[PDB]
C-alpha cells in the first residue's frame, strides 16, 4: 500500500538518522581525545628536547628521523558539524512523519 | 512495482546496516587504540616527572600549563554498543 | 503515496552522503592516531636511553609497561572497502 510504503520510508529514514547521529557524536569524540592527547605529547616531547639539550635535542640524540604528528583536527570537525547540521535537521523533520 | 518498492526498502536497509558496522567497527578500533596510547603516554609523562623531580615535574621545568587529556571512552565504548545491539536487532 | 521511487533514492542519496563524511573522517583519524603513536613510541625510546643503567622507563617506574594496541591495517582495509562501496554508489 502507498500509505503503508510511505511509513515504512519514514521508519527507516528514523533509525537511519539516530545510527549516523551516533556515529558523528562518537567520531566527533575521539578527534577532540585525539587532539588533546597529541598536545599531552608534543610537551612531553618539549621536556625531552630539554632534557637532551646538550645532545640537538631528541631525534638528534637518537640518531632518527623525527616521527612527526599528522593534523586533521580542522578538516574533521568542519566535515562533522555539517554532518551534525544535516541530520539535526531530519531528525526534526521526521519528528512528524 | 509497489512490491519492488518494498524490496527497495530492505535492500536500502540492507546495504546501509553493513555500511554502519563497517564504521562502528572502525570507530570501536579507533577508541581501543586511542585509549591504550592514553596509557603510553601517560606512563611517559610519569618518568619525565621522574627526572624532572627536582625542578617541580615536567610542566613546571617547562614554565607551561600542563596539557590535559580528554577521555570519552565510556561514553564512546556505550555509544557503539547500542548502535551495534539495533543493527543486529533489526537484522532480518 | 506517490513519489516513493524518488523519496528513496533520495534517502540513498543523503545516507551516501553522510556515510562517505563519516568515512573521509575515519580515515583522517586513523592517520592521525597512527602518526601520533610512532611519535610516542620515539619519545619512549628517549625515555628509556635516559634510564639506560636503570633498566629502562617501566623498570624505573617500578610498573608494568603500558603498550600500544595497533588496528591500523584493520581500519584501513574495512574503510577502503567501505569507500570502494560509496563510490560505485
Ligand atoms: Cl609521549
Amino acid at each position: 500500500s502507498g500509505q503503508q510504503l510511505e511509513k515504512g520510508l519514514s521508519n527507516l529514514h528514523r533509525i537511519v538518522t539516530e545510527d549516523l547521529q551516533a556515529l558523528e557524536k562518537s567520531v566527533s569524540n575521539l578527534e577532540e581525545s585525539l587532539t588533546s592527547l597529541s598536545e599531552v605529547v608534543l610537551q612531553n616531547r618539549r621536556g625531552l628536547d630539554l632534557l637532551f639539550l646538550k645532545e640537538g635535542g631528541l631525534c638528534v640524540a637518537l640518531k632518527e628521523e623525527c616521527s612527526f604528528y599528522v593534523d586533521h583536527s580542522g578538516a574533521i570537525r568542519d566535515s562533522m558539524s555539517k554532518l551534525r547540521e544535516r541530520l539535526e535537521k531530519r531528525h526534526k523533520e521526521k519528528e512528524a512523519g
